[PDB]
């Protein structure tokens, strides 16, 4: 575990991470994709090999020693509000089983569910709440990583608030 286990938040791509495991926010189908997928795909070509994963899971394929898990968030194009919330909250419980399973001390993470699976709302605060009720109970050190200015504000403030 980390000696002082913390939340914080980067502006930048997660493929260049500085954490012992990397959050894919992957399809079910195990397909390059795009946005942190393709990004992914890029730097970990091999950690696609037997990827694919139904909606609410996550399964972790290795890149060499360094491990990808795969969390497939909800498209909200296609889920309800209902079920989609259900199946957000179930992704984020089964990336906490996998980053205690590995035995990290570090886990980079985005916001699943936030971008093309948004079903064109603001999900910054469902999807932050939904990994914090996941993550709260692990020890690794937790680093979420977005692209947008505006979102790493709200992203520091909420972490701030509870600290
Ligand atoms: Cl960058
Ligand atoms: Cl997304
Ligand atoms: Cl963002």
């Amino acid at each position: 575990g980390a000696m002082a286990p913390s939340y914080r938040v980067k502006r930048m791509d997660i493929a260049k991470n500085d954490e012992e495991c990397v959050v894919n926010a992957a399809n079910p189908r195990g397909l390059p994709g795009d946005g942190v997928c393709k990004a992914v795909y890029k730097k970990w070509p091999e950690s696609f090999k037997n990827s694919a994963t139904p909606v609410g899971t996550a399964k972790t394929v290795m890149c060499g020693t360094y491990p990808v898990i795969h969390a497939v968030g909800p498209n909200f194009s296609n889920y309800t509000e209902s079920e989609g919330d259900r199946e957000l909250a179930a992704a984020y419980r089964e990336v906490a089983k996998e980053v205690t399973r590995l035995g990290v001390n570090s886990v980079a993470i985005p916001l699943l569910s936030t971008g093309v699976y948004s079903g064109g709302k603001d999900r910054l605060t469902q999807s932050l709440n939904h990994l914090f009720t996941a993550m709260d109970s692990t020890d690794a050190d937790v680093v979420i990583y977005c692209r947008d200015k505006e979102w790493e504000k709200k992203i520091s403030e909420a972490i701030q608030m509870r600290t």
